């Protein structure tokens, strides 16, 4: 059936790329594929889905989904900021670069005979939790974060991050943590099995509110 | 038709990735497409082709080609050192990072000092001139030049040909240029990857019958 009908969902997926110059950048190895499966499952279940995609050019756009393409952690931030006020659910599956080149060159860098000075990018997810706390996001019912974790075990850092981020749900790479104390293990199955579990926890959270 | 039959060709393509830690790296936006097409056109004309591939645009291994996948500029260097004694033709199409982080972290990191990576094309030219690659008949380099306030595309293409010392330098104007070590400069007319890959290999085969 269709448990996400009427639900407007904003999802980010993939890594961002922080440009050093026109051609080079700082990036990561994340694939974006678990984020895409969640966007896809959500649309399969009736949600009106907008997907902000980073470094995911080899992936198939999920059917029924509004595509928004970004490169950078700041571009991801502004795309979320543009699309956040109208959505009911936000899923932050993207590996958002926490740092950026301090200055980006306008032409291909060719050095002498060196270093990269860095500056910090905004925590988009924490900006979203905050904006809802300040009354800026009245349509928002569920903020979902992502974490790959492994001085404590996988669960020391996962609760510690759930608390620190102040969001409704944290999906850990597996575990699924709610801001109301519940935790469900994620048996290591396919990405479609995972995505379904994630969307069931979402609808369950939406219904609990 | 099958002019390249019997020619052992070593090809690099893609962009290297310089790790900062197990998940993050420095990279570039090179697709690998023109270098794969060269390696394909080379194979379809009879050459026995080895392709050392960095990061590409999801490109599939060309059929008939021996594949070596690498990550970093240093790994690219090691794989070229390994395979170059067999080759008769080296085609350096990869974008090889000229810098890497001085320290790679053993776990997700929670300024980046850079140190320089070796010039692999230049180490090839020096090695053949020192007599360590008797089988190597042709060393091809690639370049993507834009032209600026100091010189047009060709001004920069000429300086790079002379600095590097290779037999042929394929220049994409960011048309384009094919510059030979005898001073011949042929324009690269616009085309698809396959058409231009045929022009590049044409150029290699003319250089080889000329030697
Ligand atoms: N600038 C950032 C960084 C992260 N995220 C979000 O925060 C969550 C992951 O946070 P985090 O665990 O801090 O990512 P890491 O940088 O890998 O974590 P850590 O600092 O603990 O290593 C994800 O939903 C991601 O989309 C974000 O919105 N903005
Ligand atoms: N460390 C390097 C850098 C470049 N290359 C090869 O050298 C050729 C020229 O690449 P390019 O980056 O233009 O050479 P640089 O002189 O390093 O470039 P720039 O002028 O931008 O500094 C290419 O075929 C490339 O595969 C290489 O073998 N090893
Ligand atoms: O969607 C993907 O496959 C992707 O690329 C991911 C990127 N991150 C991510 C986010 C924030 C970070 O700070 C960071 O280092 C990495 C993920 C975190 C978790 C998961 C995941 C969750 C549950 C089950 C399986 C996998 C998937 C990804
Ligand atoms: O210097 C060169 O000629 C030079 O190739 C580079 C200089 N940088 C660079 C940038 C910003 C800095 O702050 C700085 O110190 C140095 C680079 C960064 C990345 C790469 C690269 C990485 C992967 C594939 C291909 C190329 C190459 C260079
Ligand atoms: O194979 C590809 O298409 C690829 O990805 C390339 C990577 N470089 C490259 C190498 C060294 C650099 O420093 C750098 O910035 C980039 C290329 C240079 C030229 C060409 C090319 C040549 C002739 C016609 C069309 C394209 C293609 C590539
Ligand atoms: O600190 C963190 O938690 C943290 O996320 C990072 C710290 N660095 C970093 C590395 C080398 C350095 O020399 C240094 O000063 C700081 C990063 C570099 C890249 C990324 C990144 C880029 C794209 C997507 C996802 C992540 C994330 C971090
Ligand atoms: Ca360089
Ligand atoms: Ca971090």
């Amino acid at each position: 059936h269709h448990d996400m009908a009427g639900v407007k969902a904003l999802v980010t997926a993939g890594g961002t790329r922080e440009p050093l110059d026109p051609v080079r950048f700082i990036g990561n190895r994340s694939s974006g594929k678990q984020g895409y499966a969640v966007a896809r499952v959500l649309a399969q279940r009736g949600a009106d889905v907008t997907l902000i995609a980073g470094n995911t050019a080899g992936l198939i756009d999920p059917a029924g989904v509004e595509m928004v393409h970004i490169g950078s952690a700041t571009q991801l931030r502004d795309a979320v900021s543009k699309h956040a006020p109208d959505a009911n659910v936000l899923v932050m599956a993207a590996a958002v670069a926490d740092f950026r080149p301090a200055h980006v060159a306008a032409a291909k860098i060719k050095k002498g005979a060196s270093s990269i000075d860095l500056v910090r990018n905004d925590d988009v997810l924490a900006g979203a939790v905050r904006a809802r706390a300040d009354g800026q996001l009245p349509n928002m019912r569920a903020i979902v974060g992502f974490a790959a974790e492994t001085n404590g075990d996988v669960l020391f850092h996962a609760r510690a991050k759930l608390e620190r981020k102040g969001c409704d749900l944290l999906v850990v790479n597996g575990w699924l943590l709610s801001a109301d104390g519940t935790e469900s293990a994620l048996e290591h199955g396919s990405k479609t099995l995972m995505a379904t579990r994630i969307v069931d926890s979402i609808a369950a959270f939406l219904k609990s509110q």
